[PDB]
């Protein structure tokens, strides 16, 4: 959901995040924020950016974002060469899993490991697997019962014809 709550990071540059009201990145409130190692840290950056929400979870969009108009420390000189990053969703509340498109043609799919608890990338991975065993392409896909910080149990996806 590409105006859902999130923040994007360029070291070098003032972090950005999403203004959910019209859809544009907004540079750091106090002009001095910049970008960070941890999940966790990220954490708490969306629950400082983000003060009417209860921000309980992260997790990497699917996708990156071109950003043209990073501010230097103090807000000035917003703009620099295109960079491509891929923002962190600051997750709000009660998790409530992704709704995926699915074209015709395609088969929406499902896999819950109860027994585990894992990363991102692993079940993009498993996504991107599973798709490729019958010859088709990930399309969308989305993260199922947070276990942890950044850490769930399943994964929901859609695979499509080459």
């Amino acid at each position: 959901l590409l105006a859902e709550p999130q923040i994007a990071m360029f070291c070098g540059r003032l972090n950005m995040h999403m203004n959910v009201q019209n859809g544009k990145w907004d540079s750091d409130p106090s002009g001095t924020k910049t970008c960070i190692d941890t999940k966790e840290g990220i954490l708490q950056y969306c629950q400082e950016v983000y003060p009417e929400l209860q921000i309980t979870n992260v997790v990497e969009a699917n996708q990156p974002v071109t950003i043209q108009n990073w501010c230097k420390r103090g807000r000035k000189q917003c703009k620099t060469h295109p960079h491509f990053v891929i923002p962190y969703r600051c997750l709000v509340g009660e998790f409530v899993s992704d709704a995926l498109l699915v074209p015709d043609k395609c088969k929406f799919l499902h896999q819950e490991r109860m027994d585990v608890c894992e990363t991102h990338l692993h079940w993009h991975t498993v996504a991107k697997e599973t798709c490729s065993e019958k010859s088709t392409n990930l399309h969308d896909y989305g993260m199922l019962l947070p276990c942890g910080i950044d850490k769930f149990r399943g994964v929901e996806f859609v695979c499509c014809p080459l």
